[PDB]
């Protein structure tokens, strides 16, 4: 079969060809469909994050993945069933705590691979196996945008874990400010619009001129376009307004320490961005102070779970259907697979197709 | 009556005279026991925290109170009762929806006075008058300490909060780190030695050289004193070991920031601290990484309501007897209440008599 892979000491992703992998006990074969690409994987392909696994000359790609089975092999799942893997495996020395009580997305450093991101391949091959239990059983109608239900996922374990970290008192949010204007940033941008909590101002922090095609994304689901060229975190309340939740989809240090300066009272950020090395003077008086004196709250997420994608396609059903066309702005023929990986203005969110249904 | 209050321009407490005051419709007359001095209370006389009633030219301090009612007239109170008084009330403007809903513990700056602290005269006087949802009734036997009630209420908001931000997956610590050695630091080790998480490894920050008496606590409570002069937080996990729960109770920024180096994967820290201003270089990209990858949360609190008192009053009867004869190194009659407020290694925690039962 084909697969999209870096090779070691190679700067881009390459056709390989390997053998069609074959399930064990407990293992379904599954045909995929398609894979989407994310910030994470331009960060794995320049080696900023994850890693090869142990004795290969390469990773397989692709995280984000819809297939459908085609062997259910001895589990409960149905041939052409329409599944969405999860992301973590138990590492090469075998299970752990975080496995066995079913919270991997928990686990430290060191005791998981991530396929296509850290020890493990990934999903950009002809066929994969995975066992039953990482495997999410999705509406059959959502296959074709199938590869979204993960980075979703993501927001829902970030919003689990932001809300009920303000459970302990009466916390009735009004606004939220998403920091980043990338796939998951907009994805969250959408999902907050139709959050339970209610919010009546939605803000989205970016860099871009007009015209760009993310900015009018932003004001098409009504949300304010900020310009950190123009507007920094910092001041924001001082143009706009107190943000009652923060989601940084950023990457950027800076973010993640002046966010409790545009935070509201009783507020909360959510921090996800994967960051790069960075080192500035900080006002640590000034972070300590609105820290405690208004009873704010940091919380960072990575990975999600099984819960999160089965809440995830109850989301999906409410985001607006323009939004899903205009997000989505290539799906590649495997024959075209480069054109997955530019990463111009104007390209949001792209997925190679392997195959149909 | 007599009261001790600093006033305006004036570096030191003073004895001034005040008419008895006469409660208002829903309000009890208390006569004060003893009032207790905490470091918040050093920084309130130095001009660093809080501030003067409008048109006053004196604040009557304390905000650690324990009275006896001695006329409740139109409340359910009976005479006799031991009381408490919760330390936040409504501004001059009038209530809010956090005084509605009973979480002026989550107010806003400008929209609460706290007594003894900013723009309300404290409970160092002979007499004071309260409404009484806001008087704590507690057991009579815990009277001649029950000025502990309202450091002890602090700790049990803090844990609320810190504990609710990592319910959303099965938390299970077994190390916890306090950060500052005063009395609200000592406190909040001796309750989370007796903490339902059932921590194992127990440990404390502080600066000096032996012999001293916090350090002589430390280790009698089984737990590990850590000099910040030899290990600095951030460097913590390599001698000793990664906590998955940190207390900040020092007010030093730098503790705020470098705690996330010495959380455990899934930790929290709870920051309790009211810092003085302080820049410095981090490494944002450290904190921004270690929060994000490893599930972290920091969470501050700052003051505390009805339930926490009460709570607290649970958790002293099961804190150590020797422990509180340590701690409280003098109570001081009236007649010496300037004693009450030396800042020697030696003394640890303070209270002055009014009166007795
Ligand atoms: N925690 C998790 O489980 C998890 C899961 C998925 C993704 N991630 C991470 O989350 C982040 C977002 O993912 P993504 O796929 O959306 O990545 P992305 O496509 O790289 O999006 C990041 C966006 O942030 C913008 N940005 C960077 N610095 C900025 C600044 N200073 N001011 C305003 N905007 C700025 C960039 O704008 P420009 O294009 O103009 O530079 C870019 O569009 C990445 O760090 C990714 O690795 C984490
Ligand atoms: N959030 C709230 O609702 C609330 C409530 C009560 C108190 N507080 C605040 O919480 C803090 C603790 O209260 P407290 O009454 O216990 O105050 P405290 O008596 O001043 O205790 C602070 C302790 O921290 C130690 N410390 C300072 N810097 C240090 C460092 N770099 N390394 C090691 N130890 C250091 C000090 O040691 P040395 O004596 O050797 O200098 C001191 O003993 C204060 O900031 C106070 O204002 C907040
Ligand atoms: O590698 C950190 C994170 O990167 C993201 O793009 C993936 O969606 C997550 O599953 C992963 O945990
Ligand atoms: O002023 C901030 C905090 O200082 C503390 O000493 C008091 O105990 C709290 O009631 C108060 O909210
Ligand atoms: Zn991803
Ligand atoms: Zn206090």
């Amino acid at each position: 079969m084909k697969a999209i892979a870096v090779k070691r000491g190679e700067d881009r992703p390459v056709v390989i060809e390997k053998p069609r992998p074959e399930p064990e006990s407990g293992e379904a074969l599954v045909r995929t469909l398609r894979v989407g690409v994310d910030g994470t994987d331009h960060e794995v392909i320049a080696g900023g994050h994850g890693g090869f696994p142990e004795g290969e000359d390469h990773l397989v790609l692709g995280h984000e993945a819809v297939g459908v089975v085609v062997d259910p092999n001895d589990t409960e799942l149905e041939e052409g069933d329409i599944v969405v893997p999860t992301v973590r495996r138990p590492p090469a020395s075998g299970t752990n705590e975080y496995f066995e009580r079913d919270q991997p997305d928990m686990a430290p450093d060191g005791m998981y691979f991530e396929r296509g991101i850290v020890g493990a391949h990934g999903y950009m091959s002809e066929f994969f196996t995975s066992p039953e239990k990482y495997l999410v059983r999705i509406p059959r109608s959502q296959a074709e945008l199938g590869f979204l239900i993960e980075p979703i996922s993501i927001t829902e374990k970030a919003l689990e874990h932001a809300y009920a970290s303000r459970s302990a008192f009466d916390w009735d949010p009004s606004s939220a400010f998403v920091l980043g204007n990338g796939s998951l940033g907009l994805l969250t941008l959408a999902m907050l619009k139709v959050d339970d909590k209610g919010y009546e101002n939605l803000y989205c922090l970016g860099r871009r001129d007009r015209p760009d095609p993310t900015i009018d994304i932003i004001e098409e689901l009504d949300a304010t376009y900020v310009d950190s060229r123009q507007t920094p975190v910092e001041d924001v309340p001082d143009v706009y307004e107190q943000m009652d939740f923060i989601y940084e989809a950023t990457g950027f240090p800076k973010h993640a320490i002046q966010s409790v300066q545009a935070l509201a009272p009783n507020g909360v950020g959510a921090l996800l961005g994967v960051p790069s090395d960075w080192a500035f003077e900080v006002d640590a008086g000034a972070f300590h102070r609105e820290m405690v004196l208004h009873n704010k709250a940091l919380v960072g997420s990575v990975n999600s779970h099984v819960e999160h994608f089965e809440a995830a396609t109850v989301t999906f059903t409410k985001l607006p259907k323009w939004f899903l066309e205009d997000l989505v702005t290539g799906v590649h023929p495997l024959s075209e697979f480069e054109a997955a990986f530019d990463d111009d203005d104007t390209t949001i969110k792209t997925a190679i197709e392997f195959s149909t249904v």
